[PDB]
């Protein structure tokens, strides 16, 4: 039984994921994201200021 | 007469336990299993923690 849980804990030692750092990465990708959308709606207008031109 | 007393004597000796310390040793271990409950209990809840950061 102790030779079972043993093995149990290492498996989720090995694959188990670390929620707490995820929480912050969350949100600063949400955020990230946001600005990079802002950023391309920005980078779609570079041809419109031509039409000033004429 | 005498020496089939003294063999039942012997026998007791072998294999009879001694209650007086039991009755301390039951009541000691009756608290260990509720102390062991409890912490079990607590021990259950680490995962709750998590909730609260999303």
């Amino acid at each position: 039984g102790k030779l079972q849980d043993s093995l149990d804990a290492g498996v989720g030692n090995l694959v188990d994921a670390d929620l707490a750092k995820e929480s912050a990465k969350l949100q600063s990708l949400q955020t990230k994201q946001q600005l990079g959308v802002q950023a391309l709606s920005i980078a779609n207008q570079s041809s419109s200021s031509i039409l000033s031109l004429f």
